[PDB]
DNA sequence: ACAGGCGCCTG
DNA sequence: ACAGGCGCCTGT
């Protein structure tokens, strides 16, 4: 749509686009309803060189941290190299520091932990391990190791639609065994949160939100939420889960992912130093040498203030499995280094530090992203809980696509009698 | 090409 | 507890 594209980064506008960074501020000021220092914009440069440890596990090289209590909205923008059009600068990440009420976040942290640690059924995903399938970033204790728990509806290759095509009364929030009371409590928590987060999605990313509500009245059984405007279809809970570098390839194109962060009780004040902390990382990006307004000194001031933490290399002892985890059916200590990624200035690794009750928005299908491993993961008392709300592709059929499935296999009855 | 996935169903 | 069915698409 311009006469100015390959490895400039993925191109999309449904989070926000404009001719320059100043135009982005006008948009974000109009969306959020405030002006000035409440909105913070950081320029990030796409390099395409993935930051990773010597074992291939997520690392951060720069940490964007909330500057002050006056900073309410954080926006990461990408200036597409060599573009002078009206989409030369696009938005790739939005972070509402004060996303949900803190009493709700305090309450959700303990309830989801206690429910999921006891009755939760673990969902094994590809990003749970590094590429050699031998890391131990989640921890090796099966009772305490970090884990992913997915709920709602999901896309299925066997139906090219919702996985509940053959499910009479599907259990969107299934827990171990058959405990309807406990599943109802978990359902109410995540349904209330989907309901609360929906208007925030619409306010700050209206174009992407509008794309996810297009077929709301055609396939309501594949949507979450209890009020009009239901952009989410599935939700995943991540308890001390180290998501290795990945894209969420099942998500619907031109959509986005909303992540609500809940943190351990030792990491709930602004001016505090927690014992451990999980970060959300964009491995293909470096930070700019300049701030939103084009000042080098403002960027250098943020680095010395801590608003942009410039990390250095590390060498830590980690565990590596003696046998890779099998696709579909002991250990030894090893040094994991990071010096190689820090010696190359163009190797990426821009992270944000999500706070208790914050809400993060990003197009997780297009942008490579990851979460750092915890020093001592423990899903019974996790450092970080992330609730990831998304809508998968081909989720626009009523009743989980039941009518299309039995119509497809009714065609087999016609082919059978031949 | 092609390995491998935020699966659930009947029997 | 199990076996076997239903098969799409993306990064590379
Ligand atoms: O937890 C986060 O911040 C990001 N989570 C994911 O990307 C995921 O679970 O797929
Ligand atoms: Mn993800
Ligand atoms: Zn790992
Ligand atoms: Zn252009
Ligand atoms: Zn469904």
């Amino acid at each position: 749509s311009c006469r100015c594209e390959k490895d400039e980064g993925p191109f999309y506008t449904h989070l926000g686009a404009g001719p320059n960074v100043a135009a982005i501020r006008e948009i974000m000021e109009e969306r959020f309803g405030q002006k000035g220092k409440a909105i913070r914009i950081e320029r990030v440069i796409y390099t395409g060189k993935e930051g990773k440890s010597s074992q291939g596990c997520p690392i951060a090289k720069w940490v964007v941290r909330r500057s002050s209590s006056e900073e309410k909205l954080l926006c990461l923008v990408r200036e597409r190299a060599g573009h002078t059009c009206e989409a030369a600068v696009i938005v790739i990440l939005i972070l509402v520091w004060e996303g949900i009420p803190l009493s709700l976040a305090d309450k959700l942290y303990s309830e989801l932990t206690e429910t999921l640690r006891k009755y939760g059924t673990l969902t094994n995903r590809r990003c749970a391990l590094n590429e050699e399938r031998t890391c131990a970033c989640q921890g090796l204790d099966p009772e305490t190791c970090g884990a992913s728990f997915s709920f709602g509806c999901s896309w299925s290759m066997y139906y090219n639609g919702c996985k509940f095509a053959r499910s009479k009364i599907p259990r969107k929030f299934k827990l171990l065994g058959d405990d309807p009371k406990e599943e109802e409590k978990l359902e109410s928590h995540l349904q209330n949160l989907s309901t609360l987060m929906a208007p925030t999605y619409k306010k700050l990313a209206p174009d992407a939100y509008n794309n996810q509500i297009e077929y709301e009245h055609r396939a309501p059984e594949c949507r979450l939420g209890l009020k009009e405007g239901r952009p989410f279809s599935g939700v995943t809970a991540c308890l001390d889960f180290c998501a290795h570098a990945h894209r969420d390839l099942h998500n619907m194109q031109n959509g986005s992912t909303l992540v609500c962060t809940l943190t351990r009780e030792d990491n709930r004040e602004f001016g505090g130093k927690p014992e451990d902390e999980q970060l959300h990382v964009l491995p293909l990006y470096k930070v700019s040498d300049v701030d939103e307004f084009g000042s080098v000194e403002a960027q250098e001031e943020k680095k010395r203030s801590g608003a942009i933490q410039v990390l250095s290399s590390f060498r830590r002892k980690v565990r590596m499995l003696a046998e890779p985890v099998k696709t579909c059916r002991g250990s030894d200590e090893v040094w994991s280094d990071s010096e190689q990624s820090f010696l190359d200035p163009d190797i990426g690794g821009v992270a944000v530090a999500p706070t208790h009750g914050s809400i993060l928005i990003e197009c997780a299908k297009r942008e490579l992203h990851a979460t750092t491993p915890l020093k001592n993961p423990n899903r019974n008392h996790p450092t970080r809980i992330s609730l990831v709300f998304y809508q998968h592709k081909s989720m626009n059929e009523p009743k989980h696509g039941l009518a299309l499935w039995e119509a497809k296999m009714a065609e087999k009855a016609r082919e059978k009698e031949e």
